[PDB]
């Protein structure tokens, strides 16, 4: 029997997934999380103790991004080992294809969260390694249900691309995207692409953005906007053909923008 119901902060949420939780955690009916340091525990009355004795009143790590009450926080593996178990264990019951709770020490976790009176209440994360090989700025990506498609999953991949920004590379997630994932991306990237030629060589595109002339590509030819001759990718678009793609429906909602002004991050 597995983890299927976790309570968290307040919040109740029902598991997609299995996550590797301790059997003896596993075979409960619901799990109750610490929303401040993720500890997780088999009762109630352990979880209401907790909750009169928890000092956390945000996560831990450096506070690198504060506009308004959104807040992001850089949390290394090494130096929070526990915690970003914790981490990846909740994750895991919403992320199919993440294989990664307990070996932590490689990643720097990015922990998206909404201040209020009571506290900073953790939205969603993004993971990263140290040293990626693949040029990989993000590894998993896992926004709560209840904040999902919201904009809050928008607003981590800017943020790791304003990352990306900051140490003069290209970037794409690891793969594979989870279904909710590959539509928040390929849209990302519609809104970004179309809103720069709005406003240019795909390698131009590419280092203006820091996406991946390869995910680049692949979105424009999702928009019908890329020639091809003689074996290369050329762009080709009129003024009108970004500017009704722009303000087509999807394009409506209000988003929450990164603003680099708010970001106090320095590159390794
Ligand atoms: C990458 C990602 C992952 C997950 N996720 C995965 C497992 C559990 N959750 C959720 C979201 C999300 O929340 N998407 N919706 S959105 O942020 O509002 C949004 C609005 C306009 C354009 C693009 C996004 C997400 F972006
Ligand atoms: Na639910
Ligand atoms: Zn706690």
């Amino acid at each position: 029997k597995y983890v299927d119901k976790i309570h968290i902060g307040n919040y109740e949420i029902d598991a997609w997934y299995f996550s590797p939780f301790p059997e003896d955690y596993g075979k409960q009916p619901k799990l109750w999380l610490c929303e401040y340091c993720l500890k997780y525990m088999k009762y109630e009355k352990s979880y209401r103790f907790h909750l009169g004795q928890c000092q956390w009143r945000q996560p831990p790590g450096k506070e690198i991004y504060r506009k308004s009450n959104i807040s992001v926080h850089e949390v290394d593996g090494k130096d929070h080992k526990i915690y970003c178990q914790n981490l990846c264990l909740l994750a895991k019951l919403f992320l199919d294809h993440k294989t990664l709770y307990f070996d932590v020490e490689p990643f720097v976790f990015y922990i998206l969260t909404e201040v209020d009176r009571q506290g900073a209440h953790i939205v969603g994360y993004f993971s990263k390694e140290k040293e990626s090989p693949d040029g990989n700025n993000v590894s998993c990506i896992m926004i709560l249900p209840p904040y999902q498609r919201r904009g809050y999953g928008r607003f981590l991949i800017a943020f790791s691309y304003e990352l990306s920004k900051l140490e003069s590379t290209v970037g794409s997630p690891e793969k594979p995207l989870s279904d909710l994932g590959k539509l928040s991306y390929r849209s990302y990237w519609s809104s970004v692409l179309l809103e720069n030629l709005r406003d240019l060589s795909i390698k131009d595109l590419s280092q203006m953005t820091s996406i991946t002339q390869n995910d680049i590509i692949s979105t424009l030819q999702s928009l019908n906007m890329v020639k091809y001759w003689k074996g290369q990718h050329v762009i080709c678009v009129t003024p009108k053909l970004v500017e009704e793609h722009l303000k087509s429906a999807q394009y409506k909602k209000p988003p929450i923008t990164v603003d680099s002004v708010c970001l106090k991050w320095a590159p390794p």
